[PDB]
């Protein structure tokens, strides 16, 4: 969720994960991806 992606290192993005990083979990109630 929300809270995990930002004291987990993650960046919340209705777009996709950039090329290099990996969805680690989901935001916004499964709308937005968790990228780091």
């Amino acid at each position: 969720d929300h809270y995990n992606c930002v004291s987990s290192g993650g960046q919340c993005l209705y777009s996709a994960c950039p090329i290099f990083t990996k969805i680690q979990g989901t935001c916004y109630r499964g709308e937005a991806k968790c990228c780091k």
